[PDB]
């Protein structure tokens, strides 16, 4: 249920892949959810219905 992606820091969006194709949504702009380094990971939960954007890297 978690699809993995990589961020844009500076628009702050998650590009990740589900059935096959990319697919860019917007992060949250919480503190600890949002893009902070450009290119790393971030992940759409199609169980939760949620984008997290902060990863350890
Ligand atoms: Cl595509
Ligand atoms: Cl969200």
């Amino acid at each position: 249920s978690k699809y993995g992606g990589e961020c844009s820091k500076e628009h702050n969006t998650c590009t990740y892949r589900k059935d096959g194709k990319d697919h860019i949504v917007k992060c949250p702009s919480a503190d600890n959810k949002k893009c902070k380094t450009d290119r790393h990971h971030c992940e759409y939960d199609d169980h939760h219905k949620t984008v997290d954007c902060d990863f350890r890297k």
